[PDB]
């Protein structure tokens, strides 16, 4: 499913995502994707700090989701 992630920058990049996928391979994506380290990325959703061992799921994350990224 697609989800968004938006930046301070004023960029929002789109991902390609599963559910059942970790914090933390998501943050490997986005290194992937737009070359930010996963060690400064703090990602937010629904007022929530993203833990690396939890899934988009245990979030109740869904499609069209907006995660907000600040960089430590
Ligand atoms: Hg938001």
């Amino acid at each position: 499913m697609q989800i968004f992630v938006k930046t301070l920058t004023g960029k929002t990049i789109t991902l390609e995502v599963e559910p059942s996928d970790t914090i933390e391979n998501v943050k490997a994506k986005i290194q992937d994707k737009e070359g930010i380290p996963p060690d400064q990325q703090r990602l937010i959703f629904a007022g929530k700090q993203l833990e690396d061992g939890r899934t988009l799921s245990d979030y109740n994350i869904q499609k069209e989701s907006t995660l907000h990224l600040v960089l430590r």
